């Protein structure tokens, strides 16, 4: 019997108390660090995938192949951490949304989210978004739900709406209701603009687990994880938890290297140290375990 | 016709006053950030490829597919900037050394490096490394040379040897010699153990450009670029330039997130901020030029 | 001094007397076979690709990754042989049409066609098609011409319209001329319905090279290369010239393997014969010239 | 729960009565065709993958990435039909054999085979084969077996040796044995020189279910389905069963296209027909059921 984190994430979002905290990772390393810090959930950012795999802004540039491989490898770094993964708008219509679902399920991906934008989608905290009508939107969600059923996957279907910005509060809620009716599992109102409004969605969709996108310095005012739990939310996501820090530091680092002529990393950061963050030691156990002798001796010095 | 940065680097390699300084990057973000900071050349670390793409240590886990893809994107962020891309051992015998060359060429890679380890390779600063003999190795260096000139490519072939730690300085120099005769453009003594030895290679192989691999806190004492230039090297790489610092900053930041429950990114790090680092302005022009409406009134909130 | 069939074909189309016959190929095998036949050009069918890569119909399930990979590899079987690569609707808006143009050009592709359906397009001989408005289409062509030009590519842009069935003859022509004005290299009126439309269109955009798509037993009367040349076409393609016969042959061989329980391939299908169809001899030479003893001996017996 | 055709097959293999007939497919077309002919199992040929995905010979060109992708798409067309996928040598040492085992399980691959060649392998019917040593090889086998249990897959680890051409019959059987020992489920003596040795090897490795690779016009004399069943094989594969014919038919099609200046395909082959061979109807039902109307009025021309 093979296992997926969809299952125990699914049980937790059925327990009305357990609260899910998920930092936003974008590649192998951010995922290894966020694990070491002791988080019990990860979020694979679409934006961060764009950044790292393409060097590109969050503009629909990422392909299903792109997202799925990244989502996959992030999922099996630790197969019991549920991974919540971006899936943008489904990489097409029903035919495509199902492949994405099927794919993300086989991959061990614990949840994903489908938004209501046109396929050449935009970061949610960006102006001038373009949406698809409610009918097409429900059709994506209904495909993802029917797709998981057919293969018996527990993968958690998260319905994002980007419509607040363009269409007003009332309409985004009509969309979330309509996604709840097609069988979605969690509701995702993107870019909540106020505490009044976080409070107001939660009651308007009372008893449906909702998710908060705590992207900072965008449309959404700062809510700590505790306050969100307390407000009623069931999941909070921090898409730039890794990406932000990593940018500031590399920048300073490259400017330092520029004036200086050598990086000057702390003497702690040895290649073995750096490798250990990426599972060196577990990787050599695997070799010694199967009769191999390549890491005979260790690996220092 | 189409241009590649092979020809600049190969040209610059001929003027013996030009000295190529290339920091390590390992994904799009590090790349854009290295570029933003004014570097004239980039080095894509294999180790860093393994870590960001796979979350794995540097042990030959990366496939040609992984490597090339990552090489092409990094190379095309800024087409006029030369990129020296790790090619491990050529991912096979000659047949593969050859596809490796052609594909890196087509990708717009400016230079690459092939070493004398078994395919199932390992970072050069760990104990244990297992090598192939001199003939096989030369076969690889010859395969790259032949495949480049067969397609009319100016990509720069860097001959590396990982054989100092087990076979001794003398052998290491003998393999560089063979390689030089086989037509490599640049010598790569991995894991130079002293300044004595740095000055010494340069002399024993005088006339022939050499790379210094400036990985700190490993086998090589800390030599700055200015100093390497003065010794007589032609290229200096720093594989962990972005990676060390990103690992530190993210570890920090994830620890903060865990205690704090909100990441607290500096206010300067809006979503737009971060996309703008990843070419958002330019992506927005392509559209407008083409001329699209998507982006109309930009994206600011 | 890297080179590309794109430029060879650019030139062909500059002289109106040149006539181009390009059979459909969909994978490495079809490609080798068609090359062995002596054909001077290839057409990588999108439909085709979907069937081999995915085991799926032509419904817009291939992503850019799929199509670029296939196109590149086909293109580099015989680098001197121009390959006309299907490129669907460009895999998104302008941003993606450039990435498509850039990648295809780096891959050695000679030409590609962009059409005017929605991104979840279907084969042009199915009913139903859904189209985007003319402006949105022109925006695509325009991005490919621009993208071409920013990078100095000679790649041929082929403007397709699927508008005949839904909008009729004259809207079709209107769209085509609109694309010509945007810098497109070749017109492509999908599923022309009569031999006199054939001739009407050729004088309707006279001076401008036109492609005939000779897919049989859908929408288009059966017209030959001789006949097409005479009519005044510049390029004739046959998406299923390899595909169909392969299907039918495999169908019959699977029944016969069904009943008889041993395939009974002809005495000449040895493994080695099959391999020589795919460059065994040439890639054994690659090795030797390097050279290892890998195939030292030969491979036979 | 998601269900793997690897279980249905593990269990089929405990039945001493179940004989598995598996034709070699290599792309989606050749999968879809094999299925409709009614086969209950498919074989992904390593060789055929090289040819179709790369245009290249069977020489170690394919990377794990390559092979997994084909193996995955091929398993999931009919997800209840077991797919036995080539795995070459496992693309490196344990670490890599582990990843291969893992990815092939997630993909739905029913079985995969691992050989004792150098990682730059060649078709086991070419000369020149250069092997690795027994220890090294058991390390590979033991790793796919440990990887498999670490994650709880039913995936069937087939053990293959190429050592017959190079090191003789008795060494060939020593290797195959060392490997039953490290936990492999199915044995694969590749390139059987004669029919009395096909009879012999079953005897020598009684207890353990074996696979015949029936590649025609190489080293192995031609032995049929019922005939290998009788002798006592559990699995027979025909790696070129899709690819031989396709080559012959395409060569002819090209000659005809020069002769006639048009393929002259049969009235039967409408685009629709070929598409339906590729599951177009299934595809269109997925859209309708999800509420999409993209295929309203259907898709046959009017
Ligand atoms: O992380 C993401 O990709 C995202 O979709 O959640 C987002 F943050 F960019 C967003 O659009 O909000
Ligand atoms: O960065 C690399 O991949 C490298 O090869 O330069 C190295 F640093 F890992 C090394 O092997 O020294
Ligand atoms: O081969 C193709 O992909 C094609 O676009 O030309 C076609 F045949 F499918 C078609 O749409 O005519
Ligand atoms: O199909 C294959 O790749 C194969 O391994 O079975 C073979 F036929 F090439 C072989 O090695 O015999
Ligand atoms: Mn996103
Ligand atoms: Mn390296
Ligand atoms: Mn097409
Ligand atoms: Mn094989």
């Amino acid at each position: 019997p093979m296992v997926t984190a969809a299952t125990s994430l699914r049980r937790a979002l059925e327990n009305p108390d357990s609260f899910i905290v998920a930092p936003g990772v974008y590649d192998g390393l951010s995922a290894r660090v966020a694990l070491s810090a002791g988080f019990d959930a990860l979020y694979m950012t679409g934006a961060g995938t764009a950044a790292s795999v393409h060097g590109q802004a969050d503009l629909g540039i990422c392909t299903l192949n792109d997202m799925r491989a990244n989502a996959e490898m992030i999922s099996n770094i630790s197969p019991s951490t549920p991974v919540i993964a971006d899936a943008d708008t489904g990489y097409g219509g029903p035919i495509m949304v199902a492949r994405t679902t099927e794919q993300y399920s086989r991959s061990g991906v614990a949840a994903f989210h489908i938004e209501d934008q046109v396929q050449t989608k935009r970061c949610g905290h960006l102006a001038g978004k373009i949406l698809v009508d409610t009918d097409t939107y429900v059709t994506r969600i209904r495909a993802a739900v029917q797709a998981r059923q057919r293969i018996g996957s527990d993968i958690v279907v998260i319905a994002r709406t980007d419509s607040l910005q363009t269409h007003g509060y009332e309409e985004s809620v009509a969309r979330l209701r309509a996604a709840r009716d097609a069988g979605a599992d969690v509701g995702f109102l993107e870019g909540i603009t106020s505490r009044e409004m976080a409070r107001q969605v939660i009651q308007d969709l009372a008893g449906w687990p909702l998710l908060l996108n705590m992207v900072e310095h965008g449309a959404t005012p700062s809510i700590s994880a505790a306050e969100a739990k307390e407000m009623g939310f069931r999941i909070i996501i921090f898409p730039f938890a890794a990406l932000g820090p990593a940018v500031a530091a590399m920048r300073e680092a490259m400017e330092k290297l520029k004036r200086d002529g050598i990086p000057g990393l702390d003497k702690e950061m040895t290649p073995q140290m750096l490798f250990r963050v990426c599972g060196l030691d577990e990787s050599m156990k695997v070799d010694a375990q199967a009769g191999g002798a390549a890491f005979d001796g260790g690996v220092d010095l």
